[PDB]
């Protein structure tokens, strides 16, 4: 529809503003300009360094009036340097901190994988293999739950996790709060009909990410597949008077998933949030769901070796 809504009640925006490889110096803006045309939910991660511009975009619409703190939807992500359950809440304060806010809407696990502490995001060895740390996700869930119980954070849940991951947090022992959304890699080159379905039966909201394939990300070659360049897309696209972006953005919607495309550039900005006005064919939906190669454009290769690197399982 418009919305989705989590285990807890809360209403969370089908739509919202990517922030991942958005410059600092271009990211205030961009949520300016966002919250300026109805965007309601953002997206951002402490790894990705420009949360303090996100901040300031958000602490000046919302110190203008021009939106209230409870009508807007914010997430951010544990990165993996931080999985040690002593060092969650230092990590959520500081992401609390940067954004200027009292607390989060929606705050995840990055990736299942915790890698060993310090202030190198990626901490490789000799051999470019990321180092990792002593530390077990089902711990470090148990820190996020404290996190809810302080109020620091509406609800929780988990990025990049297998369906066996998932079963392993829901069937702790002494589990508090269960996860409320999965972020993960969504597009017609890798449709996820498997993870989806296991998540929604277990009612967890699932949130696509890199919609449109992600052309902007570093490890892009010039011999890479495009989503938004493939004729097929580019053809329903033109037979229904928007862009191939406005149908890709609109096929993970149409799935019953919350997506969070990315665009520094206010132009694309508004183009991104006209997809509440049409619809796609069944037919259409199945032409899509057709071109599901399984290729991630996000695989961490550097972690495939990592005892919780999650693409190792069917799904
Ligand atoms: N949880 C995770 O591990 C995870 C992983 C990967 C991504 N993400 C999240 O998902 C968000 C989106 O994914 P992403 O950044 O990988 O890629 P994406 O949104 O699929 O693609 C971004 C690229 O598409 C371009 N673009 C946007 N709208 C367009 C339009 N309407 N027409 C033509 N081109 C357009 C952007 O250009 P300009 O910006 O130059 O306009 C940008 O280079 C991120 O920012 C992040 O919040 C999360
Ligand atoms: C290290 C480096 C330096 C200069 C240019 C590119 C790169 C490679 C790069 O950007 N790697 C990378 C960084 C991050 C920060 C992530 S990530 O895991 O953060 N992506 C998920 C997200 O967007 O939340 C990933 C997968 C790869």
């Amino acid at each position: 529809a418009s919305h989705l809504v989590l285990y807890t009640g809360a209403k969370m925006p089908i739509l919202g503003l990517g922030t991942w490889k958005s410059p600092p110096g271009k990211v205030t803006e961009a949520v300016k300009v966002a919250i300026d045309l109805g965007y309601r939910h953002i997206d951002c991660a402490h790894v990705y360094q420009n949360e303090n511009e996100v901040g300031l975009g958000l602490q000046e619409k919302l110190q203008g009036q021009v939106v209230k703190r409870e009508d807007l939807f914010i997430v951010s992500k544990l990165w993996c340097t931080d999985h040690e359950k002593n060092l969650v809440k230092g990590a959520c304060q500081t992401t609390l901190r940067d954004l200027k806010l009292d607390y989060l809407d929606l705050y995840l696990i990055h990736w299942p994988t915790g890698f060993k502490p310090g202030k190198d995001p990626f901490p490789l060895d000799g051999d470019g293999n990321v180092v990792p740390d002593e530390s077990d996700f089902v711990e470090t869930w148990e820190a996020m739950e404290e996190l809810v119980d302080e109020g620091l954070v509406k609800a929780i849940g988990v990025s990049n996790f297998n369906h066996l991951q998932v079963e392993k947090i829901l069937n702790k022992p002494g589990l508090k709060y269960k996860p409320a959304v999965n972020q993960i890699e969504v597009h017609p080159y890798l449709t996820q009909e498997k993870l989806i379905e296991y998540c929604k039966s277990k009612g967890i909201v699932v949130t696509a990410y890199s919609p449109l394939g992600s052309p902007d990300r570093p490890w892009a070659k010039p011999e890479d597949p495009s989503l938004l360049e493939d004729p097929r897309i580019k053809a329903i696209a033109a037979k229904y008077n928007k862009t191939t972006a406005q149908v890709l953005i609109r096929f993970p919607m149409q799935r019953n998933l919350i997506v969070i495309p990315k665009s520094v550039t206010p132009e694309r900005i508004a183009e991104n949030f006209q997809v509440f006005d049409f619809e796609l064919s069944p037919e259409d939906m199945n032409t899509l769901l057709s071109y599901n190669r399984n290729w991630r454009v996000c695989a961490l290769m550097s972690c495939a070796s990592h005892k919780d690197y999650p693409f190792h399982e069917e799904y």
